[PDB]
This record gives structure tokens, C-alpha cells and sequence, in this order.
């Protein structure tokens, strides 16, 4: 499956300090808790807007809202957050995804979140489309690419029911 998360959700820095998700920009280095926690540069972030202003979350910790079905890594293995967490409703103007350089997870809030062009085939984190190039080459096609700053206009989803099998701008 896939996901995003919300923007005020706080990014786990090198050096301690944390880093709201809507400020991550292109270059900055996030950690990857599946390469030992090392550092890895972010190559893109991903931006979708809320059509009715709000979304339903899943809250993980303090410092983490992240939408249902968004795999993250918890003792090895690929959960949803709906298994761990309660949902809530937040308001948001976007919601955010990230292409990054190598790795394909970030801590964010603590939860090792997953991230686009991944490559994994586990169950959960597996995507045919989100965990492939596919979604890079369409990404790379569209505004903001070498800015690292994409705004895409719909998740276009379906017979994989809701699937998400093209981002588009």
C-alpha cells in the first residue's frame, strides 16, 4: 500500500532537532533506520492537495499523523498504522510523500516511515506502482522535478480497488 503524511509531522534530524514535514526540502538529509540509521538526501518531496481541507489520520506518538494505510516498519515487519494507532481528523492543506536518494524510509515521529520508488516486495510495503520507478518517471516528467518540489493534481486510483496506479499534475 501507500500513504502520506501530514505536514506538521515532526522529521527526525542528525544532529537532535526535528523538522516539520512541510519544510523538508530537496537536498536535506532525513534518517534511514533500516540502513542503521544512516543519513539520506531527499530527491523530491511530494505534495497533494486536501480537496475538503481535512483528513483522516493516524496518530503515532506525539509527533506523527500519517494516513491509514501508509506502511511503516515496526520490529521488521510492514504495518499499517491503522493496526497501531487511533485515527483522528486533521485539518491539512496538503499531504506529503518523499522521493529520496537511497534507503526509501525515514523516521518521522519515531515510526519508520516509508517512502516512493522504494523497490521492497514484502506484503504492506509492497506497491507495483509507488515501489517502482513508475512513479519517479512519471514524476520526473512533471513540474517542480528539478526544483525537488512536485504538486501533483490526483492520485488517479482504481480496479485494484483505490489503488493508486498513476500520480498526475
Amino acid at each position: 500500500s501507500g500513504g502520506a503524511m501530514h505536514g506538521d509531522s515532526l522529521v527526525q534530524l542528525s544532529d537532535s532537532s526535528f523538522k516539520m514535514v512541510k519544510e523538508v526540502k530537496k537536498g536535506d538529509k532525513v534518517i534511514c533506520p533500516l540502513l542503521e540509521n544512516q543519513c539520506v538526501e531527499v530527491e523530491c518531496v511530494v505534495l497533494s492537495k486536501c480537496e475538503d481541507g481535512t483528513k483522516e489520520f493516524v496518530q503515532l506518538g506525539t509527533d506523527l499523523w500519517i494516513t491509514p494505510k501508509h506502511p511503516i516498519r515496526v520490529n521488521g515487519e510492514w504495518k499499517y498504522p491503522k493496526e497501531l494507532g487511533q485515527t483522528v481528523v486533521k485539518t491539512s492543506d496538503y499531504i506529503y510523500q518523499f522521493v529520496l536518494k537511497t534507503g526509501h524510509t525515514m523516521n518521522i515521529g519515531g515510526y519508520e516511515c516509508i517512502c516512493l520508488g522504494h523497490n521492497f516486495q514484502e506484503r504492506v510495503a509492497y506497491h507495483p506502482y509507488l515501489g517502482s520507478q513508475a512513479v519517479v518517471e512519471d514524476l520526473k516528467q512533471m513540474k517542480g522535478w528539478k526544483e525537488g518540489k512536485v504538486i501533483i493534481r490526483s492520485r488517479v486510483r482504481d480496479q485494484i480497488t483505490n489503488q493508486v496506479k498513476a500520480f498526475i499534475q
